[PDB]
């Protein structure tokens, strides 16, 4: 049985992240999406959780679940030692690298990276926010679900 | 009927920036600076819009107007659907690629990329306050105007 | 009167090459596609000015040429300082941004970046001859009058 | 019935594949190596002693087997009934280079690429370099499993 | 009579701080650990501390010695009669944000920076990633000089 | 005793190499510029050192030779174990660190990188050939004995 955890805020999910946990979900048993909160966003966990939920409707073997502190805790209490880590354009891939190596060296978890399709690899929670904030159109960008809720928050 | 919008805070402006400038009136009909408006920074609006005039007064077919909300908004706006960046050492590429992205995605505006001289390649706005602010000396860097401005602010 | 000069070796000429060239052509007046002669390549010169020919036949104002020798005399001699470069996936910045460099200092022409769209951001000529040659399908990443040429030229 | 396909020349085979395989055939529930070879350009090693290299070195992985192949990874990838690439990155890797070669993978055959570092104590080490320093005499016996080393070092003799 | 400052907000020093340490003291006469401190944002250690732990880290190093200062680094190299800063690179170093200073350093004051890539073994710890991993209870003891692993650990408790 | 080996191919050597050995002769007692030679470019290597010496004549702590094989041998030999080497733009850093991680692996020696000045930061041997090659403009990116020299095996 084989398995790996999607970590991320998904502040919100977008289809940029989607991309990557089908990769996952098709390559791994088991697939747990971390929705890791800080002591901050847009939308409440539970908010995150359905959205992401919603999207991942045909994963069967995917859950989503929301943590704190350490990701490699997390991982490992779920008898797993994988992660599964999306890129796109504007991915810091050094300080990525780093936590890789770190979380290898502190638990010995793997971290495999995988770089999503070139149609949402310039979206990014933050800069999809930004952009519907002031009235662009970034619904080409996340999961119908995702953008009526989105339109729902700004107004 | 050619024409380019020039982004940036300009807090203040610098040699850097008006090579950038200088390049993209050079190549295009029509140049509008566009000073980004939302931190208070170091100068005003007005202070910053000031310094660039004073500092393009060479450049006919260059004007300095302030912007808020969407880039491409402001670039649209103004029947245009060019945006020329300067690259410097320091610059952010992959969140510049990830914004370029972004901006054809959902308004059309291409973004050109152009390396400022080698002799301005390392001042930022950023850099020079806090140099400035400690006592170096910057003024082989900003253009003669605005170097007494930032003084001034200073003492 | 501005202009700009699009260089590459292009063979062939991608999908990738052709959004740049429509970009270019789209904010300068005029446009000249550079094909640079110096390996024999695929395609003849001849054969690659035709294929680019065929897939700008709606750009009025843009030409193909072939040239030898330094990139700023053909800009030069033709009245420009502007070259056009776009970036891709594998694209070597940090060696256009030297060349760039250069090129302004020996000749005072400017080079302006711009990334291809992300549909095409993954394709070179390089790459789709490679993968056309052991059978893969590249039809959707060059010009249909290129694609069968192609063909052409491995059957 | 998940699987992973780790390529490379393997030139020969150094320490820093060694962690990338065993990472794959821990995380993947079967592992091919495939060694991938130009039919225009001989390397130092032949292909038989490629694949013995990795075998030797391999032996505590069960499931982990070693094939060779040239041409489209993504045929190799697709005709023993995988879509996974499990590609190493160390210190020099063209990383952009393999995110264009990912992308166009995906592209043409639905195959999809996992990067991961290797340790670092390993990640400056490469077939290339290794071979270039032990050719003007340099100590790489601990960047290269043990079933390469000496062989290596008969090769340059 | 050659010499160099090594800059940081050491807090806490690091064994990748350590090791660029011990190769500046290695290849200079004299070395300065700088302790660069922002008078406006106190961090986890006191410059005391800080000091403390760099010293008691570095006894085998009869060349190096330890000061704080603030303002401009270039300041505190010149008025010590060098003109020589060695700077520490590690996996997820802003080298291009140093490439800037480092051009700008040489421009206001004619100081030359060197940098020198840490060992691979230290090269994923920083100080900021160190005391982020062991806020949340990891294990960050291999990473760290004696003189600073408990020290860390009292401060979180 | 301190000291430094400064190892390039130097065909021929630009002044982005002077500035770096100036900047390793100020810092270090003794600097040795290693001139490395493949099994094959415009310059013997006499010639190479002849340059270098020209250039680097009022360095007294600096002496230039030749070498073969594995650089750290070179360095050790010579009673030495640190390396300077120069950054510009189009340098392969990445490959500098393996090399770098790889040298003090199996020899103990240190690298230690320093950026030339921004005004030399875009030459190298390679382009500086290739521009004189077809006429281009050299002359402020070379020493002028080896301006003189370059033109000579051109003409
Ligand atoms: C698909 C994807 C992968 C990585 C990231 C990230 O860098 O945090 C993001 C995002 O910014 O929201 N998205
Ligand atoms: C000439 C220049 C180009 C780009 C930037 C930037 O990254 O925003 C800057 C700056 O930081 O002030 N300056
Ligand atoms: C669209 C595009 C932009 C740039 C390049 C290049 O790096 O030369 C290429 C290519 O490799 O054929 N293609
Ligand atoms: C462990 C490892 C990962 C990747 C590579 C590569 O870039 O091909 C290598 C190598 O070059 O031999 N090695
Ligand atoms: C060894 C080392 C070198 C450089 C840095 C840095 O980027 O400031 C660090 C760190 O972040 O603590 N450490
Ligand atoms: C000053 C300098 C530093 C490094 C290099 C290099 O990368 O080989 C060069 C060059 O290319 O000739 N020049």
């Amino acid at each position: 049985m084989t398995g790996a955890v999607c970590p991320g805020s998904f502040d919100p999910v977008t289809l940029g992240h989607l991309d990557v946990f089908e990769r996952a979900a098709a390559q791994f048993d088991e697939v747990i999406v971390a929705v890791l909160i800080n002591p901050a966003g847009m939308f409440t966990v539970d908010e995150r959780i359905e959205m992401i939920r919603e999207s991942t409707a045909d994963l069967p073997n995917l859950r989503v679940e929301s943590g704190q502190g350490l990701l490699v805790d997390f991982v490992r209490e779920r008898g797993l030692n994988a992660i599964v880590k999306g890129l796109r354009t504007g991915t810091d891939f050094e300080y990525e690298l780093q936590m890789a190596q770190m979380n290898k060296h502190i638990a010995g978890v793997d971290t495999f990276f995988v770089a999503t399709a070139p149609a949402y690899s310039f979206v990014s929670s933050s800069l999809a926010k930004e952009v519907a904030t002031y009235g662009g159109d970034v619904s080409a960008l996340l999961p119908a679900s995702v953008h009526q809720r989105l339109l729902g928050k700004l107004r």
